[PDB]
């Protein structure tokens, strides 16, 4: 069950097994495998409806979506160091913009130019 008065303001996404997303290190592509099952695997967002533009809409989504598991780590003096959130800062975005590609359709017919 979930109890969360605030984040039922977003919707859960697609989903992903494992989203690991090529950073192109080696470093920052072991330290996933360790935290694996402490990473969220998923971001937060609406179907494109109270939420628009792309640029900024990204901005937002991801800082919202990321803001609402490192101000949760910073409850209780986040495990969770700069190179831990720099990892999520990234797949957080990605996860936004591939949730957001399939919602190309709505945006074209609903405007179009």
């Amino acid at each position: 069950g979930s109890v969360v008065g605030g984040l039922g303001g977003y919707m859960l996404g697609s989903a992903m097994s494992r989203p690991l997303i090529h950073f192109g290190n080696d470093y920052e592509d072991r330290y996933y495998r360790e935290n694996m099952y402490r990473y969220p695997n998923q971001v937060y967002y609406r179907p494109v409806d109270r939420y628009s533009n792309q640029n900024n809409f990204v901005h937002d989504c991801v800082n919202i979506t990321v803001k609402q598991h490192t101000v949760t780590t910073t409850t209780k003096g986040e495990n969770f160091t700069e190179t831990d959130i720099k990892i999520m800062e990234r797949v957080v975005e990605q996860m936004c913009i591939t949730q957001y590609q399939r919602e190309s359709q709505a945006y074209y017919q609903r405007g179009a130019s």
